[PDB]
């Protein structure tokens, strides 16, 4: 062996992607930066039934318990802040929610086992346009939720 130690001390170069104390509330800008045309909310959901987010756009804490139930049992049907969004595709990886008309675009993302990040793109926002941004604020901060 006789290997050589590398960075890691107050560098965050080897993001373990779990149990890593990362700066929360940063994902907002991480995606908003490129989504300047279509701002999307970012609300974290913990399998524990609690939510740790600060978007003030959609009541995710109101029913954090149910917010996860929509996927916990592939329900696909939840209303947050007078906004009903169902997913016509319950997969073991994620669930794509879409409104019949187009009011409330929520995208589910399983960053980890009991950890998954979800964002809400405006009606004007596209699926492939937000689905790409959410990834930056999903499987990038996984660990501090």
């Amino acid at each position: 062996g006789m290997a050589g130690y590398n960075l890691g001390t107050e560098w965050i170069s080897l993001r373990s992607k779990l149990e890593m104390s990362d700066p929360v509330m940063e994902a907002y800008t991480q995606a908003y930066e490129a989504s300047n045309q279509m701002v999307q909310a970012f609300g974290v959901i913990k399998a524990d039934g609690s939510v740790l987010w600060q978007s003030n756009n959609w009541d995710l804490s109101a029913d954090a318990q149910q917010l996860i139930s929509a996927v916990n049992n592939q329900s696909a049907s939840v209303k947050q802040n007078d906004v009903k969004y169902s997913t016509i595709r319950t997969s073991p990886e994620s669930l794509v929610a879409r409104n019949v008309q187009g009011n409330g675009t929520l995208i589910l993302a399983r960053i980890e086992d009991d950890k998954w990040v979800v964002a809400w793109a405006s009606a004007d926002a596209a699926p492939d346009s937000v689905y790409v941004d959410i990834d930056r604020a999903a499987k990038a901060l996984k660990g501090k939720i």
